[PDB]
DNA sequence: GTCTACGACCAATTGAGCGGCCTCGGCACCGGGATTCTCGATCGGAAGAGAGTGAGGACGAACGCGCCCCCACCCCCTTTTATAGCCCCCCTTC
């Protein structure tokens, strides 16, 4: 999952960003990752969507 | 309770794995040009406040008709008598 998040953005060596996409992507993983904090993985491009603009 | 399968413990072996050394290309930062996006500013798209039409409604109003209420009077009922023609119902003659 790691490399596969790595080819998504145009990078060949996995760094800690795409290990914590890979973790948290999978419902899985972040299930048994879920009390794990990976140092310089950030987190998830996520938003509340009551936040975003209306028109 | 029975037992023996296989794990701890030893010795000798060794090549798989780690520290050191090297390097070159993945990455990032830069810059320039192209693109996106954002939204204050113009007014298309659809809707309101405000006006006019067509339109009768309920009923306030206005007019004659009604009904009962009841003024009061008028009157008729009843009683007595004379007088007479007139009239109807009944009896009598035919």
């Amino acid at each position: 999952l790691a490399g596969n998040a790595a080819r998504d953005n145009k990078k060949t060596r996995i760094i800690p960003r795409h290990l914590q996409l890979a973790v948290r992507n999978d419902e899985e993983l972040n299930k048994l990752l879920g009390r794990v904090t990976i140092a310089q993985g950030g987190v998830l491009p996520n938003i509340q969507s009551v936040l975003l603009p209306k028109k």
